[PDB]
């Protein structure tokens, strides 16, 4: 697969596949021609890999998730297959720009944020490690909406990513399956029957997942809803069944109990389990060894229904006795907990479940009885314990606590970061962990070094490989070798030059994409993640305004210049998140157009933050904002991407941030604000934001400017809602960390004035990022939960 | 010569005989893919509906209309 | 007004108006027949529009200018009235070619360049916006001379544009007025009397100004000089008075203190003010509300005399007390500054003014005393400040600084582009702006989308309307909608085809008009504007020679072909401008007839550059040369025409060029060379052209070829004068921007080799041209200076 | 229309380059649509547009049954 044959294949595809020649081909045709050229290189290994799993029958892993935030596929595939340099040359020889062609590809945005990206990063690591693993989700016709900013406000535009075709997916018509809904339960003498149900077909689409340089190509199987089989209206009504896989729910850490969402959850669960059972029965392998052959990871509670579905299949269909089925079920499933925030918790009203999934409601009840019976037997006098451990909540309306169903149906439950897993085990589910201490575990999150270093930052990966070899790609712990260069000035300046070129490249991006002129030598202060009160870009916004006033105060004061970037999407119904976005675009407008500040401070609201755009801004970042309230961010993964790419972190002791300090030395990160214990103490004692506004003169000014219309002259009370929440309903204590935050920020700029020390600290961060590879995360999952090996 | 029509997702229904009577079943002919059609994304066009007529001094304007895009698919003859 | 009635009217006019039939009619008769047919459609609305202003009495605007560069009127009128397609069809049905008939019309070339064209563009916008505005100028019997090239040199031929008759002007005999000259001042007890004066009558000729599709038809009133009332000699001597409106002074940015010019300035001012006063007194409206009913814009200082004339009328005639008259005067006038070049500054010797306008000299003195008294009162110790702010200059001979008279007699003073208005306010008139900061403003120039898009480039206007509707005609900011098609290859190729057809049409022009054979696929590199050392077509000429040598050097080298076009008129007395023209025709002769270059590079000196010819070449242009030295071009408008018509710009950060980069993104224009600050630094440090000639090998060669006769064998030292100025007197630093220029030019050709990227940038220019509509310019003038509304 | 304007063949020769057959009345709307384009968009006078329209279209009748009308 050298340059000459690659150009040949490209021309062949352009002609036969796109039906074009060089005079009529579009940029999109060129992209597709290259995609097909690269895709062909996956076929041999994909067939051999799947064939290998059949022949040698190793225990398989099934990552069941309602989200897979995959981003773009061309570059990733070229890199993991070792074809990037040859393709780059082929395309160049043909007189084209591979970068332009790459930009044509749509992100596969089938996720909202960290949760869906973790799944994507895990598929890449599982393939690089050579595990027999599959990803199972929904092929949404529309992913996370494309975000636009209109009059400073976010606007949602449909993300019609399949319009022009996806060359990376393969319809697998022979594996279509029927999924059942509604109907009614019928208890007969031949077993229980679920009858009079409506059927929706599920057609699976396979996407290859190439491992990094190892001939392994695994599969990501996504299901699409299709109707089975007044006339016109009857045909149009087929849209109703197909609506099940029509669109991704765009909420991050937020439970929206809509009936359609329930259908999606059962849909993916029913199709997936049937497909796994069928594959099991054809393995040439009695369901006795089912769990020795199958491991199914529940990504959050979203696919919780998989537990009573497996039981339904085992009992109602396969005729296994309850006790045996229940045992195999627990040995099969493992559950991962991703959050302790109350609004993200899934609690489905038994009423809704009764109508849609009557047989599953009976199964959940049975599980609950057997569950409570056990608890009643061991702790008789303790009545309230049964109330707290039940899968059923009778608060107002009766509903199912999906998290509790996941705990009892799984043999292992894990958090995503030390601090989070601890809270999950000992605080949130104390009643359960006490009974089964060995069940709860931790599996700190990770990111793949391929997409998040090699792909997104070729300059950095090269510099590192030049100094310590390429072994770090497959074993990131290798980065500690970078320590030897701590006093190496030439290396430190080489490190600083890579970051400098990333900034220039990205600056070109920001100036063509946005009005503003950027100071390429300014410090790039970045906060990109979903807009959330708990993630606090608002606190960040308070600081930007602070820096603003300060310049207006003393114009000629020696101020390290900054280009502040904040980007992220807000869920459509999240009013406060939307208000915060408007607040930020308003502030930027004032700052960027104020003659006294000029090139000193520039603010940008990076719109349509998504995976492919993360790959651009992250490598160009100097300072990474990870400032959620302590105890709110279960883990975080953006924090890791920035650390691996040469940015210093300013943040709280939350999620994985804590472990980043552990690995790199707390001194080499700008930690600040309240800690888990400090937020608790403040809660007990009672929080009154009004007091800090009183004490803090810089804060009072920021606040008065916001509330008085300084940043919304034509709408003086536009941000009234933001002011009220901060003073009387700030569950995330913005004012309480404001002082420590601004103080911390001041120190950052002081260190930035010292290039040699700044870069020395960056080096200590990069050299200490090895722990955060998803290869290490997957290794721990494999040996302590799935019991599988390469 | 060129033929110009509509790419119906569903063509004339498939006919079944049940208890001696005709029954209609949807003709989902594209389900497995049509290798004979070629999407021509570069020639997509907007079609207008509803709205209202506005008679101005620059000519008559058809405004406030709802738009539906039309993506053509070419099949060789 | 459909096709059948239009053909009927045409035949009617051909018969009754031209006294012809189809067998004896000339092409000129056909043109006139059509002109009359179209003219008739203006009458109803013109009478109703002027009648409307009388009835509803809205505040009126009077644009007083010594120049109105109108171009041709037929097409413009047909378009603004929505009759072009019907006429086109009518003429075609009659067996004629409307294009041929249109070519018969003479340009109304009553202007020199940008200044007079801005006035013309403003009349079109003011009518399209429906403002009660009038244009007041001089009906020159001869406009800007017709230029001929003889033996490579410019020759001037009288522009006798009225010889065959102007159907677009209407003599208004009932409004004739007497203008006074010479005589002597007599101070009596009934007031001051200006007696024993010679009288010259002023007969006004009205020309309609149709708004774009809105039933509004405003008026442009031009005054013609007529004598009042040895015998034979006495009658012939009547030519002396009529000589006042005989010919336009053909100088661009150059003050020529000739007595006849002074007479023209007073002539138009006296006639205009009397006419305005008379109309005021008949309005059914006490001069107390004069400025609430009248606004008079001074286009440059040319009509500066209008200030003491209004005072003369108010005081000597209307008997108002000085203080009151002075107040009304300032509230009436507003002054527009068009240049900071020293040779354009009007400084009339008090001696000359004393003899011609003795009463006005007394009035100017009085104004100056009251003015200086105010300054002496506020800044006593500052003596030199009085010297710098006086309307009188006692340097050698005493003279009047007309610009200072305009500032003190106006309530608003404006520049024509951000960078220029800034220099005018804070540098040139710092002494005045400091006292009255609110007086100085900016009003960035503009061009009308009708004549400069719809008329001149029907192909482009149609393509745009096809994609985004026709609303952009009246609101050019609408062009930003063109962004949506940035990745649309079919649209980009459609855009490129329109430009391709413009080039072919214009190529037909160049081959019949000139010897040379043109490469229709070559890049059309164009620089058309008045010949000026400051505009630097000389620098351009240095580059052409550079490209020439390069081809001679490496013949088979891959060179993007170019058709270089440079056109413009030089003022008759401007020796260096004339030398530069000869230098350019000489170079072309060598390049165009050199067998080794052949179809690679062709040079054309487009003769008789004028408005109707601008409408042809501009739409056919790929690369627009806007290369004046930074700080010299106050604004420019040709730069805007090219941007609106699909050409990429290579230029300096000067005049409006700066704002074009702001709107389109600096990256989407080929900016280069020194900036305002860089020219300053070089000035302080001292400029020595000899050093660049030393350092630059390509430059040294160009220069040696010029100075040695390579381009003038029969006259080896013919360009000696050009060589001397460049080495020892180049106030515009040609050699200093030569390197950056040639480098910039190289990049242009590189982008031209990439049709998709070239056209993508063009799109970004066109989509960003909305700001440069004169509709927006007029809106700002109306609400911030004239205080008027549609 | 777009293909016509790119043909390098302003609509005088449109019907010498274009023939559109109306298969039954189903696409009858094509007549006033062409006119709409010619008049409202291309700015041609009604008379000229109407003439080109008739030279462009041809109609095929497929039935005399009342319920198909
Ligand atoms: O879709 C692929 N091939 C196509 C092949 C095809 C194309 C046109 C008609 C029929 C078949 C395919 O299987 N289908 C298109 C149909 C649909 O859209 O439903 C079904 C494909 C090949 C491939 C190879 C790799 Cl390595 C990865 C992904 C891949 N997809
Ligand atoms: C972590 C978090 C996530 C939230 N997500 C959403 C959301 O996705 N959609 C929505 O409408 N509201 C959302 N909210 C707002 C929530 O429903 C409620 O309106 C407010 O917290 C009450 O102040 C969220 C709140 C929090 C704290
Ligand atoms: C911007 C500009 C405009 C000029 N216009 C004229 C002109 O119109 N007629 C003329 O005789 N000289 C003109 N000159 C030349 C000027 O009077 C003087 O001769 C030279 O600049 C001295 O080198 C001009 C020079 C400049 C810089
Ligand atoms: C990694 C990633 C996230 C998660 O970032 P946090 O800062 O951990 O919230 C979200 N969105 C995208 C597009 C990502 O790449
Ligand atoms: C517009 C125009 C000008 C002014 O052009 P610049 O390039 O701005 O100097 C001069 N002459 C004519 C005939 C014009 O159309
Ligand atoms: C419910 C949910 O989306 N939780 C999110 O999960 C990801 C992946 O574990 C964590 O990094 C993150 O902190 C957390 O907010
Ligand atoms: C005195 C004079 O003619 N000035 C000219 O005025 C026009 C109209 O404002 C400007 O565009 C141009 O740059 C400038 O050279």
């Amino acid at each position: 697969e050298n340059v000459a044959e690659l150009k040949k294949s490209f021309n062949r595809h352009l002609h036969f596949t796109l039906v074009k020649d060089r005079n009529v081909a579009t940029t999109r045709d060129y992209y597709f021609a290259l995609a097909h050229t690269v895709r062909d290189h996956l076929v041999g290994r994909w067939i051999r890999t799947q064939q290998h799993y059949y022949d040698k029958c190793p225990k398989r892993v099934y990552y069941l998730s309602l989200e897979f935030y995959m981003g773009r596929t061309l570059q990733n595939t070229m890199i993991n297959l070792g074809l990037q340099n040859a393709c780059d040359e082929a395309i160049y020889q043909l007189g084209l720009d591979i970068e332009e062609l790459e930009e044509i590809e749509e992100d596969a945005g089938l996720g909202n944020g960290g949760l869906g990206r973790l799944a994507a990063c895990f598929l890449d690591s599982m393939a690089t490690l050579g595990l027999a693993a599959y990803g199972y989700g929904i092929r949404y016709e529309y992913g996370i909406f494309n975000q636009k900013i209109r009059d400073g406000w976010q606007v949602e535009e449909a993300d019609d990513w399949l319009r022009y075709g996806n060359p990376w997916e393969k319809s697998r018509p022979e594996f279509m399956l029927p999924v059942h809904f509604y109907g009614k339960v019928e208890h007969t003498n031949t077993g229980t029957k679920w009858i009079d149900t409506q059927v929706v077909l599920a057609l699976p689409y396979d996407t290859p997942v190439p491992g990094y340089m190892n001939n392994t190509v695994n599969t990501m199987r996504l299901w699409s809803a299709r109707a089975p089989n007044d006339y016109i209206q009857a045909v149009l009504d087929r849209n109703l069944a197909e609506n099940i896989s029509r669109v991704l729910y765009p909420n991050d850490n937020f439970f929206e109990g809509k009936e359609l969402r329930l259908k999606q959850e059962y849909f993916v669960v029913a199709a997936t389990l049937q497909d796994i059972i069928r594959r099991f029965k054809a393995s040439k392998f009695v369901f006795d060894a089912f769990p020795d052959q199958v491991a199914i990871q529940l990504n959050d509670t979203h696919p919780a229904l998989a537990i009573p579905e497996l039981m339904r299949i085992f009992v109602d269909i396969e005729k296994l006795p309850w006790s045996k089925a229940w045992e195999l079920t627990q040995k099969t499933f493992a559950y991962t907990n991703h959050t302790v925030l109350p609004e993200a918790l899934e609690r489905w009203p038994v009423d809704l479940v009764e109508k849609l999934l009557p047989r599953h409601l009976e199964i959940i009840y049975e599980i609950n009885q057997k569950h409570l019976d056990r608890i009643v037997a061991l702790f008789p006098k303790d009545v309230d314990r049964l109330r707290r451990m039940s899968l059923i909540e009778e608060e107002g309306s009766k509903r199912i606590n999906m998290a509790h169903l996941c705990i009892v149906g799984s043999h292992a439950v894990n958090g995503v970061a030390k601090i989070h897993s601890d809270i999950v085990k000992t605080k949130v589910f104390k009643d359960f962990s006490e009974l089964e201490p060995d069940k709860f575990q931790n599996k700190t999150n990770g990111i793949t070094p391929r997409r998040w270093l090699l792909l997104c930052n070729p300059g950095l990966a090269e510099l590192i490989a030049e100094k310590i070899g390429e072994d770090y790609v497959k074993d990131l712990s290798q980065l500690t070798k970078l320590h030897s260069f701590l006093g190496d000035d030439v290396f430190l300046r080489e490190l600083a030059k890579v970051k400098q070129e990333n900034k220039l490249k990205f600056s070109q991006f920001l100036e063509t994409e946005y009005k503003v002129k950027i100071n390429p030598s300014s410090m790039f202060d970045v906060q990109v993640k979903r807009i959330h009160e708990y993630k606090r870009q608002l606190l960040n916004c308070l600081h930007v305004i602070t820096m603003y006033n300060r310049i207006k105060k003393d114009p000629k004061k020696l101020f390290v210049p900054r280009t502040v970037i904040i980007g992220g999407k807000a869920a459509p119904g999240y009013h406060m998140a939307k208000m915060i976005i408007k607040l930020i675009t308003s502030v930027a407008d004032v700052v960027n157009n104020d003659p006294m500040v000029g090139s000193k401070l520039k603010v940008i609201f990076l719109e349509n933050y998504r995976v492919s755009l993360a790959e651009k801004v992250i490598p160009a970042t100097d300072l990474s904002e990870q400032i959620s309230t302590a105890g709110t961010e279960a883990s975080g993964t953006g924090n890791m991407k920035f650390m691996l790419n040469g940015a210093l972190t300013i943040g709280t002791m939350d999620g994985a941030n804590v472990e980043m300090a552990e690995e790199a030395g707390e001194e080499n990160l700008f930690i600040f604000g309240m800690r888990i214990d400090d937020v608790a103490a403040l809660d007990k004692k009672g929080y009154e934001a009004k007091e800090y506004y009183e004490a803090l003169p810089e804060l009072k000014l920021v606040i008065d400017q916001i509330d008085n219309g300084f940043f919304s002259p034509k709408q003086p009370d536009l941000f009234k809602d933001i002011i009220n929440m901060l003073f009387y309903h700030d569950r995330f204590k913005v004012f309480a960390d404001y002082e420590a935050y601004v103080k911390c920020q001041d120190k950052v700029s002081q260190l930035y004035m010292n290039p040699k020390a700044w870069n020395t600290m960056v080096l200590k961060n990069i050299a200490a990022s090895g722990k955060f590879s998803s290869d290490r995360t997957i290794k721990e999952y494999a040996q302590n939960i799935w019991n599988v090996e390469p």
